[PDB]
């Protein structure tokens, strides 16, 4: 897993902030998943701000955000500088030891990966490289990026550190954004029309990234989505007017470490079983990630798991195609994954993203 430090410009720190990423004269997190936040709010590190005052962490408008909101966090609210998307930026690095200064200009480029998840392109005295983050991008997407181009034409990119989540071809194709949304909103509307008392529980894992279903589900149907806490987005209108914390909704994607045995009761995890004394119907439906082979035999984004409960294909990360295409079309000199999952080998995903690389 990427231990923060780019070769070209190892001075500064991305998503790492322990061990060897302490010494850093600039911070930079991605998106605000706690996988890329390791270290962030070690005692240790607030120690360094305190005597560092030249420190500081970059990132989007929304990552500042939702980071600010958690309470272990705010020892950072004067020392964030959120920098606008597709915004070229020059950054002073100096070292305070030494007194050497570096300038830097910074893009952050949309990832798609969950609200504020951004790529950063470098451009400085050692190459352009370009760190993604989590993605997930369409095939041509990289093709449309402007600010990956200079004349029309793709940079010169000399590496790119790359989310290999599901760098394999058995990850050949995974269903669209829009598939898995389109998929999402015919059940749920083919249950929520049946009746007052037929309900849809959404059960996703306690991470950023659903927002765009919920959000997407809302307009739609015009039935806002009940959830524990929607405090991380109390300025940020576009998701909070989509979500509720009241549990008047034929739509729910609340929270509670027994969800599960609340389910097999016809309980909600917020804890209603009925409406006017009338019980609910409940369906469960599963954000889950799908994938298919090359041969685009292609099945439903909906597949049933049982008498009231289905999985529905979500990805929070591009596709071996995907990743294959976005690789291919910038053709960095280097190419360096930023996971290696558990089902294969530095040694495989090299032998994949090497081809793929200049000559
Ligand atoms: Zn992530
Ligand atoms: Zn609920």
């Amino acid at each position: 897993s990427f231990e923060g430090q780019m070769a070209e410009y190892p001075t500064i720190s991305i998503d790492r902030f322990d061990r060897e990423n302490l010494r850093a004269r600039a911070y930079f997190l991605s998106h605000c998943h706690k996988d890329h936040m390791k270290g962030l709010r070690a005692p240790t590190l607030k120690r360094r701000l305190e005597c560092s005052l030249k420190v500081y962490l970059y990132c989007s408008p929304v990552t500042k955000e939702l980071l600010l909101t958690s309470p272990k966090y705010r020892f950072w609210k004067k020392r964030i500088i959120s920098i606008e998307i597709e915004t070229p930026t020059q950054i002073s690095l100096v070292d305070e030891a030494s007194g050497e200064k570096e300038e830097i200009v910074v893009t952050l480029l949309p990832a798609g990966h969950c609200p504020g998840s951004v790529m950063f392109l470098f451009q400085g005295n050692n190459g352009t490289v370009l760190y993604t983050g989590d993605f997930r991008l369409a095939q041509g997407e990289a093709a449309r990026m402007e600010l990956l181009h200079s004349g029309g034409r793709v940079k010169d990119i000399q590496s790119v550190y790359l989310d290999t989540t599901f760098c394999d071809p058995r990850f050949y194709q995974i269903p669209s954004r829009e598939e898995c949304l389109s998929g999402v909103l015919e059940l749920v509307r083919s249950w929520i029309t049946r009746s007052p008392y037929h309900v849809v529980w959404l059960n996703c894992k306690a991470a950023y990234g659903y927002e765009y279903l919920f959000t997407n589900l809302s307009e739609e149907l015009g039935v806002q989505v009940h959830v524990n806490k929607l405090d991380m987005f109390r300025n940020m209108p576009e998701i909070l007017h989509h979500l509720t914390t009241d549990r008047n909704t034929q739509i729910h994607a609340c929270r509670h470490p027994k969800a599960e045995e609340y389910f097999q009761w016809s309980k909600l995890p917020c804890g209603i079983t009925s409406r006017n004394r009338i019980p609910l119907h409940i369906i469960s439906i599963k954000p889950s990630t799908m994938w298919f082979g090359e041969r685009s035999r292609k099945t439903n984004v909906i597949v049933r798991t049982g008498e009231s409960s289905y999985r529905a294909c979500f990805s929070f990360h591009s596709s071996y195609s995907e990743i294959k295409d976005f690789l291919s079309y910038l053709c960095p000199v280097n190419a360096y994954p930023n996971v290696i999952p558990v089902g294969t080998t530095m040694d495989k995903v090299v032998e994949i993203l090497k081809p793929l690389c200049r000559s």
